[PDB]
């Protein structure tokens, strides 16, 4: 009370501005007392922050701070019996209301848990407030500091600084655990490195449950077992094991009996029991269509370009919506297209016959707008129907394309051209062709693929590429795109979407489909040979899994030719295995599924099991998958017939087993061609949760919803402690219970107590001791928007709009500005469609849901006869509105198709309007928003708007002055959710939540738990602890390149030595083990630091693995509704409904181990226990093994004295590893021929190239931002691919494919582009700079126009190098431009201006000159800030091609334009320059109209030669010389051979040289580096320093002899 008089004058510097200040201040001067001074003189800050955040949004300052029931009861509103919660602000006008909260948390640790609990308190309120007749927008002001306006950040930090003595004076003069959280809440902006040392100054109380945790978990652990008693125990255990259960034959491992594996394989995959056909085309519904396409074409235009130009103009004119509804803005340009069709029909004699039938339109068909086939006569109805609706229709709808318009209409007269109907009948009566049929749901004649020549086998892949491109660009159709006609096996197709694909000059194909979107469609493929339509099938498949063959005839044909040319040891076997593998690749491409993907994943385990000498007994029951269709039976017969073809022969058919293993290993990794996108996510989250919970309830530990804050109930306590001592029981001498998840505590004691002595090959030494915004909700991971975000941006839009229209009294909205704010904060009609089409279908329908409930909440805001009984109201309509309670999720399977239309087809009343009314007054959307589907084609959307229309939506207080447990939530900054006093089961804030998601692994989905943010921190603590432990450990490899490379080297020399070298694995490493096991391991670890030779305290790791033992794993909300419809997990959720009927949304268990959560902490366990097993096998079976560990995959390389007669040892190792819940998977294979580790397979004398995984990596993951970045990333992937020595043919064909992917996107071709074809040596010698140098100097095939500029580069390089300076200040000359800098360098190196005249005409046209290709600072600063700071593939490529053909490229003024518009400002400059390479090289005068993009190829070539003088060189200046037999399949290792004449470790030697380059760029956000650091800031196509500070990352290239000896030479 020595500064209590100071506080009357401290807060006296505040004018009583509002009612929240003077009413609090008049009671302040009337009492000098520290007991209300820390509450009522301290809640004024919280009230001021609350009033400021109420002043931020729309709000009424509730000074009473009362309930939600009483805040609805101001006027006459009946009470809906609300849950009793307290808001921090209300704003009620009309029939909507805004609940706004105000909380501030200074750290992100408890910023998100209070936000989640607050928004879950706001989302558990909508289900009872929605039924009252009102929807709310739950907004919150989540903060991290104090940013008020009534104070200005100069007194409120002194409200916690000068007041720090008065609460200590209260605690010294006059509460227990509410004191330290009030200090932790009033902290500053903290640089708070909370390590494990935090947990020391937490409280550590007891619950009388931790004692029984220790009684269940720590009794049998002593850590004091002598070194001789372990030997005397294990020798008696081996004497038990060899005489007991190995001699009676319960071994998990046998001797492969190599004749029998092929018989079990023939019984395994070759479905002779099934009724499938032997023809692959008849059984697959798409190989038949590919066969019918490619064998109707092998045996055998001014109006066309005008029609395609007006088609592109129609595509440009549709995406504006100037016709106020989505119905006439399709039919009007349908009328434009049919008028242009009848105009071209009146142009020439044979025009619609010769150049249209053979081209774009076929018999009774007119191609148009949204790739739509229309079959013309329907328009002859509809336009006539339109003149039934509007007789004087084309009188104002043409002038609205004149005014309020683009105002440039390049149509001839077709706007006002009322079509002559008799002429259209005459043309439509001419085209007499069958209507299209689209088949849903015998004899065979398909010419036997093994017998067909290799010329037409290429045609199958080429037509598969054409049809697959037609599938991939079916996402290019717009995703709203409502048709004109509604709508069972065989449909005579009225009008459909249709992609095209070319085969020759005469014939085009088609691809017909009805539905827009990205999911699996019922496609239908017709050809048109000379205009005749011909049916060739109709398949039902998913398009986005066909990005692999989309331009890769040559790539897949080349890798099949390579993979067949690996078999040059038998000629007839090669010619037999050629077409069967090519058919296999065709079947896998043409039918990408998950089940055949999983089967081909199992084939490498079968190949190792046939390869090695010992394999597990229970793999054949796992290698087989149940074929869902007859399509998977085809590939499962083909691959098994291939394996029996070249493994089981009548002779000794295992002669060259290395090449056979290589070939079959790539047959099994040819799995990877199938796209790992898991065709539906909701049937994959089911399998993820089922894989989560099958061992958990098989063992019996899964519980129902815990309390989420600390405590467990007594029954949960009992089942938890019973699962604990069921986990730890597992006595060492019963040979049964060998698959049950748990650890033998007695042998775990032997393990940790022999680890305490220095007798393992690892030890607990522990050098340098380890003691040193939008967040999702955990109920839904793997999705694109949380339930929070899906109302967070709704809340942002409604809060932004609720102030802007009441500035004057407008009371309306703009129907495009209400589609702009969502479309901004998620990702003026050009302004909408510019970034509307940068989405995915899931994002489109999420945008539609957000537009729905935003327009509902806005329509409710200004709000101040259902007896049309054909069916009953309360039996159908009100029943469906009360069962689901939501008009939003009213399904389409509960009703009929026509009843949605006839309830829509009621007469005109006060619920509708006509004249549309795009002015849209707010609150009159009740009659406006519904009529936007009464005049438009959809019906059920109007049905849901009509259902939401007609109201079918329905002194003690002096002692209690301090903040006690009953006074925790009075303030806004109090932070009740802080880590304050942790129990042995929680952390006083939460209960260690996690989530469920899947990894999208290739064969089987790895599950992946997204942790909560506090749990991310508490996970990273133990993770960094274990990483610093494993740094001292010598046989781990999860982080180290060093020990993984030593494992590689040891593995190579052991397979060369012929040592038996295993390859284990672990079945369910995640879902089996428990953190209680980690407690039982850490209890007796010593970790004696070399600083202080003493057992360190592990209680900072044990008292947080006790929190990971009790983790509240969430469920997906999409599996709590997929198990609510109606399979042992489906039995589990339906047997706990007979229990306590709350939804089982949470699971706490003993055995969890989050995959990737406790990864390295399990790696220390799987190192310590594995070295225990490696020491046991050292003594018991007198070998000297050495074992590595990657925490899921292992290898125990075993030396042998003096054949696999030591099955004893290996079965006993499996038994002991089963007793320590390291359950050896049936995937594990052990023997002296093949040793895998982390999918890198070693054979004697060589290494498997493993081609198809890297080829399928290069053909997939085509990430698309800019083609510079795209061919940066794919050049990196081709570098990684040719590091393994695939060929230079396959990499060149991948280069052709990626260059065609660029060229198909409308970018055209550029001299940088993708890297070139026939690139034979530039991978070893050279980064991307040298390859672009090679591509630019390969345009000049004479090498006369480039030797002069290389001599100029020599003149610059000899001047700039060491020993001399010669104007190192080239900082400013390069940054001016590309033209004048090249002229200055060419005149400083010394020549005339005639060389300037003859060089500076070679000008490539640029597109990323003034900026980048905007399809939503250089790459230098981006790479330096990426260094210094520390969703399918096909639907990304289509969103790339859709946003590149649009308005992307920029000019010098503020604005943008098209790429074809830039390529149209062009001329022809025949004489020796423009015809040197066509549409690549130009004249200076040929680019006269568009000269702002004409940058030189010689300047960029000069920049590349100076860069390849920096990064390497003294040989990049020489002339490319003339190079000059050996075996085709003899590859060998080459060295990168690089002379980088700079000083290394450039991480700091370029950051400090950016002051000399660009000082304000570093401000706001050596001797040789400086000349080639200004060459990279000005352009993008160089990338100089990305291959300087980083390393090559491979530097171990193996290449073939034919791709290295045949390669060129460039000597100095």
């Amino acid at each position: 009370d020595e500064y209590v008089q100071e506080l009357k004058g401290l807060i006296r510097k505040h004018i009583p501005d509002r009612c929240e200040f003077a009413h609090q201040k008049v009671t302040f001067l009337s009492q000098v007392h520290p007991s209300p001074l820390l509450t009522e003189g301290f809640k004024l800050l919280s009230s001021l922050v609350e009033l400021e955040s109420c002043e931020a949004h729309a709000c009424q300052a509730n000074t009473d701070q009362r309930f939600v029931d009483v805040i609805l009861s101001d006027n006459g509103i009946l009470c809906p019996t609300l849950p009793k919660v307290i808001p921090d602000g209300f704003k009620l006008t009309g029939k909507t209301l805004i609940l706004l909260e105000t909380f501030v948390r200074v750290n992100p640790d408890e910023f998100e848990k209070k936000w989640k609990a607050d928004m879950s308190k706001l989302l558990n309120l909508k289900h009872d407030l929605q039924k009252s007749g009102v929807t709310l927008v739950p907004i919150v002001d989540g903060r991290s500091n104090y940013n008020n306006r009534f104070v200005a950040d100069w007194v409120i930090e002194r409200m916690r600084w000068l007041l720090i003595e008065i609460l200590k004076a209260s605690k010294s003069m006059l509460e227990d655990q509410e004191y330290q959280r009030l200090i932790h809440s009033l902290s500053n902006v903290k640089n708070q490195s909370l390590g494990l040392e935090n947990l020391e100054h937490l409280k550590r109380n007891s619950l009388d449950y931790d004692e029984r945790l220790n009684e269940s978990l720590f009794i049998g652990l002593k850590g004091d077992i002598r070194e001789s008693t372990v030997r005397e125990e294990l020798i008696k255990l081996k004497m038990w094991f060899k005489d007991e259960v190995f001699s009676k034959g319960l071994g998990k491992f046998k001797l492969t009996d190599r004749r029998e594996l092929l018989e079990s394989l023939s019984s395994l995959g070759a479905h002779l029991d099934s009724d499938v056909s032997s023809c692959p085309f008849c059984n697959n519904k798409l190989m038949e269509i590919v066969y019918n396409v490619t064998f109707s074409s092998v045996e055998r235009t001014n109006i066309e370009k005008h029609y395609l130009s007006v088609l592109s103009l129609c595509n440009k004119i549709k995406g504006l919506k100037v016709f106020n509804t989505r119905r006439n803005t399709l039919l009007f340009l349908d009328l434009i297209m049919v008028n242009l069709m009848v105009d071209i029909s009146e142009s020439c004699q044979d025009a619609i016959e010769s150049l249209r039938k053979s081209g774009l339109i076929v018999g009774q068909m007119v191609m148009l707008v949204n790739d739509r086939v229309l079959d013309i006569l329907e328009a002859i109805k509809l336009i006539r129907k339109k003149i039934g609706t509007n007789p004087n229709w084309v009188k104002n709808c043409s002038k609205i394309l004149e005014r309020s318009h683009p105002e440039i209409w390049l149509q001839l007269n077709t706007l006002i051209r009322q079509p002559d109907f008799n002429s259209l009948i005459s043309i439509a009566q001419y085209l007499v062709s069958d209507r299209p049929i689209m088949r849903y749901s015998k004899i065979c004649r398909h010419k036997l693929f093994q017998e067909m020549s290799s010329f037409e086998q290429m045609r199958l892949f080429k037509t598969l590429s054409s049809i697959s491109l037609s599938l991939i660009n079916s996402m290019k159709t717009s995703f709203s795109s409502r048709l004109l006609v509604n709508e069972f096996g065989n449909v005579r197709l009225r009008e459909c979407y249709a992609q095209r694909f070319y085969l020759a000059e005469s014939l085009v194909g088609f691809l017909f489909y009805q539905k827009t979107g990205e999911r699996s469609r019922c496609y239908s493929v017709y050809l048109s040979d000379n205009g005749v339509m011909s049916e060739q099938g109709s398949f039902y498949c998913d398009p986005k899994r066909f990005f692999l063959p989309v331009f890769s005839d040559e790539v897949l044909a080349g890798m099949c030719e390579e993979m067949t040319s690996w078999l040059d040891f038998d000629t007839g076997l090669m010619n037999d295995t050629g077409p069967i593998l090519r058919l296999l690749v065709l079947a896998i491409l043409c039918s990408p599924s998950k089940r055949n993907q999983t089967f081909l994943q199992g084939l490498r385990y079968f190949l190792m099991a046939f390869a090695n000498q010992i394999h597990h007994i229970d793999l054949i029951s796992k290698l087989v998958v149940e074929c869902k269709s007859s399509s998977e039976v085809v590939v499962q017969r083909l691959a098994v017939g291939l394996f029996i073809r070249l493994l089981g022969g009548e002779s000794d058919a295992s002669s060259f087993f290395s090449r056979r293993f290589k070939y079959l290993l790539n047959v099994s990794y040819l799995c990877h061609l199938i796209t790992k996108e898991t065709p539906d996510r909701l049937t994959d989250q089911i399998k993820c949760f089922e894989k989560f919970i099958e061992p958990k309830v098989k063992f019996g530990c899964a519980v129902v919803n815990p309390s989420l804050n600390g405590k467990l109930t007594v029954d949960q306590e009992d089942i938890m402690i019973n699962g604990l001592k069921k986990f730890f029981s597992k006595s060492l001498r019963d040979t049964e219970d060998v698959q049950t998840p748990g650890v033998c505590k007695e042998l775990l004691n032997y393990c940790v107590s022999l680890f305490n002595r220095g007798k393992l090959k690892v030890s607990g030494e522990l050098k340098n001791n380890p003691f040193r915004v939008v967040i999702p909700k955990l109920d839904e991971l793997g999705n694109i928007l949380s339930t929070y975000d899906k109302e967070k941006l709704v809340s942002a839009c409604v809060s932004s709009m609720a102030e802007r229209f009441k500035t004057k009294g407008r009371y309306n909205l703009d129907p495009e500005s209400t589609d702009y704010l969502i479309l901004k904060n998620l990702t003026s009609q050009e302004e909408l469609s510019l970034m509307y089409e940068t989405l995915t279908e899931e994002q489109v329908e999420s945008f539609n849901e957000i537009k729905y409930d935003v327009q509902v909440a806005l329509a409710k805001m200004a709000d101040n006869s259902p007896f049309g009984v054909m069916k009953e109201i309360r039996a159908e309509v009100s029943l469906h509105e009360v069962k689901d309670f939501d008009p939003d999720v009213l399904p389409s399977d509960v009703y009929k198709e026509l009843c949605d239309a006839v309830y829509k087809s009621s007469e005109k009343c006060n619920f509708f309007l006509e004249e549309v009314l795009d002015v849209c007054p707010l609150g009159l959307l009740l009659k406006n928003l519904t009529t936007s589907s009464y005049m438009e084609e959809e019906y059920f959307m109007c049905f849901k708007y009509l259902l939401i229309q007609g109201h079918f939506d329905q002194a003690d207080k002096l002692d209690k002055s301090y903040f006690t447990n009953a006074a925790l939530r009075n303030l806004c900054f109090y932070s009740e959710d802080s880590p304050t006093e942790f129990t042995s089961i929680s952390s006083n804030s939460g209960n260690l939540k996690f989530g469920l998601s899947y990894k999208e692994q290739v064969g089987s989905n790895r599950e992946l738990y997204v942790g909560d943010l506090n749990t991310k921190l508490m996970t990273r603590l133990v993770e960094d602890f274990s990483e610093a432990v494993g740094n001292s450990m010598k046989y781990t490899c999860l982080n180290s390149e060093k020990e993984f490379e030593r494992a590689i080297c040891d593995m190579k020399m052991a397979v060369n030595n012929g040592d038996l070298s295993c390859s284990y694995d672990h079945s369910k490493w995640g879902p089996t083990m428990s953190p209680a096991l980690f407690l039982a391991l850490l209890q007796m670890l010593e970790l004696r630091t070399p600083v202080d030779r003493s057992k360190i305290d592990l209680d900072s790791v044990k008292s947080i693995l006790k929190w990971h033992l009790h983790k509240v794993v969430e469920v997906p909300i999409n599996v709590a509704e997929a198990y609510c419809i109606g399979s042992l997990s489906e039995e589990f959720f339906h047997q706990t409904m007979q229990l306590s009927g709350q939804i089982p949304s949470h699971i706490m268990s003993v055995l969890d181990m989050g995959q990737g959560i406790l990864h390295n902490t399990s790696d220390l366990y799987g190192l310590i226990t594995e070295q225990f097993l490696c020491y046991a096998l050292d003594l018991l079976y007198d070998v000297i093994p050495v074992s590595y560990t990657s925490s899921d995959d292992q290898i125990t390389l075993v030396k042998t004295p003096s054949a696999a007669e030591w099955l004893e040892m290996i079965c006993f190792h499996e038994f002991l590893s089963s007793k320590l819940n390291k359950f050896v998977s049936p995937k594990s294979v052990i023997g002296t021929f093949v040793a895998e580790f982390k999918s890198r397979f070693f054979v004697m004398g060589e290494e498997t190239p493993l081609l198809t995984k890297f080829v399928s990596a290069a053909l997939h993951n085509v990430k698309c931002k800019t083609p510079t970045q795209l061919s940066e990333t794919i050049d990196t992937i081709c570098d990684q691919c040719i590091a393994n020595g695939v060929s230079t043919k396959i990499v060149a064909r991948i280069s052709k494919r990626v260059n065609q992917l660029i060229r198909y996107s409308g970018y055209g071709d550029t001299p940088f582009g993708a890297i070139e074809d026939q690139d034979v040596k530039d991978w070893v010698d050279g980064s991307r700079g040298y390859r672009l140098q090679r591509k630019i100097e390969a345009i000049f095939y004479d090498d006369k126009e480039t030797s002069f500029i290389r001599n100029c580069a020599r003149k610059v390089f000899n001047d700039i190098k060491r020993g001399r300076i010669f104007e190192e200040n080239l900082i400013n000359l390069i940054g001016r431009g590309g033209d004048e800098a090249l002229t200055g360098f060419l005149q400083y190196a010394g020549c005339s201006e005639q060389e300037v005249n003859r060089v500076l005409n070679y000008r490539w046209v640029n597109l990323s000159s003034f900026g980048d290709l905007r399809l939503v600072v250089p790459t230098l600063i981006k790479t330096l800030q990426s260094k210094l700071s520390r969703s399918s593939v096909a639907s990304g490529f289509i969103g790339f091609c859709k946003s590149m053909g649009s308005k992307c490229v920029r000019d010098g003024k503020g604005g943008f334009l098209y790429i074809k518009e830039v390529y149209s400002g062009i001329n022809v400059c025949i004489c020796e320059i423009c015809a040197l390479k066509p549409k690549i090289i130009y004249c200076n005068d040929s680019l006269n109209k568009v000269s702002q993009f004409s940058k030189p190829i010689l300047w960029d070539y000069f920049s590349l030669v100076l860069t390849n003088a920096c990064e390497l060189g003294e040989w990049v200046f020489s002339t490319v010389k003339e190079p000059q037999l050996n075996n085709q399949n003899f590859f060998w290792a080459v060295k990168p051979k690089v002379v980088r004449q700079i000083e290394d470790q450039l991480g700091m030697n370029h950051v400090l040289q950016s002051i000399r380059r660009n000082y304000p760029v570093l401000f706001d956000e050596l001797k040789f580096l400086d000349v080639c650091i200004a060459l990279d800031m000005m352009n993008e196509n160089l990338g100089i320093i990305s291959h300087l500070l980083k390393t090559r990352d491979n530097s171990v290239y193996i290449v073939k002899q034919s791709d290295c000896a045949l390669a060129h030479i460039r000597q100095s």
